């Protein structure tokens, strides 16, 4: 059915620190910091210590079950090394997953995606969509793609080259409808 998201809360980081520990994730997600303790993530995903770095944590909601996480996040104001070169303030980047194996490869990421795109437009204040999956990551560009984005070319990020993949309000509003 319909993917929906809500504001994560400091009630959700038990749950989130079993996610990052599951194999399917940590592939993905962690880098240096894969595997986190429940203290790791109690220290680095309550909400108002991500505020400081400018990322909003969702959880991702199918039938009344939490099925996985999301941030956005401003560009310009993102800690050191990331997004140097921005000068645009509308720009909002996302990061997500997906936490049962179980329910991987089967439209549930794009249905994701495309839920926090919507939400994000719904910020008029907001221009742009950026996303920067690994190069290793083909599942998420191609989960990418379906939702909207496009990829753009290679860039260098704290966390090594990544795919810079964009979605423009102008592109999100001409394929609203096939008129
Ligand atoms: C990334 C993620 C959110 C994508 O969600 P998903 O529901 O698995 O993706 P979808 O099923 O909606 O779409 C994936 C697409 O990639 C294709 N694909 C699936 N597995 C693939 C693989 N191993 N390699 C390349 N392409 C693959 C699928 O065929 C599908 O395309 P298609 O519909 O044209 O056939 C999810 O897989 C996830 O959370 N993975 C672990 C964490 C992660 O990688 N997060 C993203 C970090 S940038
Ligand atoms: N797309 C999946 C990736 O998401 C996260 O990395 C994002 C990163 O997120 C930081 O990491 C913590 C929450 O994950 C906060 O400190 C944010 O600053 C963000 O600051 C950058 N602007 C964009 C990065 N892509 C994960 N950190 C990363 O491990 C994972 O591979
Ligand atoms: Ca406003
Ligand atoms: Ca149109």
């Amino acid at each position: 059915d319909s993917v929906t998201l809500r504001l994560m809360t400091e009630h959700d980081l038990a749950m989130l620190y079993e996610w990052l520990n599951r194999s399917h994730i940590v592939e993905w997600w962690g880098g240096e910091e894969a595997r986190p303790t429940l203290a790791d993530v109690q220290e680095q995903y309550l909400p108002s210590v991500l505020a400081q770095e400018s990322v909003t944590p969702y959880i991702a909601m199918l039938n009344g079950e939490p099925i996985g996480y999301a941030q956005s996040y401003v560009a310009l104001g993102s800690g050191d090394g990331w997004w140097e070169e921005e000068t645009d303030p509308g720009v909002r980047g996302i990061d997500q997953l997906l936490a049962n194996a179980s329910q991987l490869g089967k439209g549930l990421g794009t249905k994701l995606v495309r839920a926090l795109v919507e939400l994000l437009f719904n910020d008029p204040e907001v221009t742009k969509i950026q996303t920067d999956p690994s190069p290793s990551n083909l599942r998420a560009i191609r989960c990418y793609e379906k939702a909207g984005f496009e990829r753009q070319g290679t860039v260098t990020t704290p966390d090594g080259p990544a795919v810079y993949m964009v979605q423009t309000r102008q592109a999100f509003e001409r394929t609203r409808s096939d008129a």
